[PDB]
């Protein structure tokens, strides 16, 4: 899930 959001920067 971390990664799922992180992509955002």
């Amino acid at each position: 899930l971390a990664a799922a959001l992180a992509q955002a920067l």
